[PDB]
């Protein structure tokens, strides 16, 4: 099936479309591509600093008339510098404006850890540490949850909250909404099963990111792993007759996660939606996790200090 049920009622496309890093110059193109060839979810982010640009995409299909609103499924994130109570209306409403929206389907904390708020999204000290703001993420969940009674996002989640921050919020006092979302890094490298188990466990979806390794990461190493180039994987999709991509992206898909793979070609856009008419097999699954090595693509390294810093604990 196209979709996922959520904790909310509403149901997400199992695919969507990344953008982080994508040009503000080509991701007009790379959005209208993606819905003229079937995506209707497309993940965003305010410190990706192109939602005005996928914005005019995403009006110019509702104007054409080649998606309705209700068809569409978009996502955005609640930055670090804005965790106060007092911030997060702006931030949504400034996020709403850009993508020229009047809600959100999901929006999403986009990490655990509250900095200072002011221009610079990552608030350094003297010596290049985060500055951190004193809010908790338990405050920041009611901004969120007052979100929703406000008419201005459908659905509320979490990014890269680890086992015990996700229970953190289960176990608010006085909690309104479930997160419906725990958006995090997964892949066969970063297999994820004890978060995956624990929030499934818990009626909360996961999506997973950086799904092909993130290949333009700004500080890939030639010494690391890659996903795309991976023998054992490129066997698989042999197989298959697909491409590495492709069995990157229905991986998840058969773990019941969402996935968000990231594109500005307009051939690998319609190239990773073409996922629906194969399947892997157990064994294949099994295979795909058995290359689990712990390698995270984002791990914040600068805020490793931080209180609510998530990759601390083992999951
Ligand atoms: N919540 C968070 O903290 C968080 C963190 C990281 C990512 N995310 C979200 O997850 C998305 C996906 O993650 P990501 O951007 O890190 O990386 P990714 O999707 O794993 O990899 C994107 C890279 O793969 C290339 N690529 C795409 N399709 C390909 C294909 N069929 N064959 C070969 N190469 C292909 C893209 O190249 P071209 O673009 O040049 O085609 C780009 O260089 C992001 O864009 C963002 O929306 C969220
Ligand atoms: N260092 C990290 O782990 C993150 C990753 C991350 N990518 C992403 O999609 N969400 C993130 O927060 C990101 C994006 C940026 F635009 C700037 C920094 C940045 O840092």
């Amino acid at each position: 099936a196209s979709r996922i049920l959520l904790n909310n009622g509403a149901k997400m496309p199992i695919l969507g479309l990344g953008t982080w890093k994508s040009p503000p110059g080509q991701v007009t193109e790379a959005v209208k591509v993606a819905i003229d060839v079937g995506y209707r979810h497309i993940d965003c982010a305010h410190i990706y600093q192109n939602e005005n640009e996928v914005g005019v995409a995403i009006q110019e299909k509702l104007r054409e008339q080649v998606v309705k609103r209700e068809e569409l499924f978009i996502v955005s994130k609640l930055w670090c510098t804005y965790h106060e109570k007092g911030l997060v209306k702006g931030a949504c409403q400034k996020t709403l404006s850009d993508l020229k929206l009047d809600y959100l389907d999901l929006y999403l904390i986009h990490w655990p850890t509250g900095f200072k708020p002011g221009k610079e999204f990552f608030p350094l000290d003297e010596s290049g540490n985060v500055v951190p703001s004193d809010t908790n993420i338990l405050d920041t969940w009611a901004a969120m949850e007052e979100l929703v009674d406000e008419g201005l996002v459908k659905a509320i989640g979490i990014s890269n909250f680890n086992h015990l921050q996700v229970e953190m919020i289960l176990n608010k006092p006085g909690l309104k909404y479930k997160p419906a979302v725990n958006q995090i890094e997964c892949h066969p490298y970063l297999t994820q099963e004890k978060l995956i188990q624990y929030c499934q466990s818990k009626g909360i979806v996961v999506t997973a990111y950086s799904p092909l390794g993130s290949p333009d990461r700004p500080w890939a190493k030639p010494e690391d792993p890659s996903l795309l180039e991976d023998p054992r994987i490129k066997a698989i999709a042999a197989k298959h007759n697909k491409t590495t991509a492709q069995v990157l992206i229905r991986f998840p898909m058969q773990r019941n996660l969402v996935v968000i793979p990231k594109s500005v070609t307009p051939e690998r856009i319609a190239e990773n939606f073409k996922v629906f008419d194969f399947e892997l097999s157990s064994q294949d699954m099994t295979t795909l996790l058995s290359y689990n090595r712990n390698w995270r693509v984002c791990a914040l390294l600068s805020c490793t200090s931080h209180k609510d810093y998530p990759f601390h604990e083992e999951f």
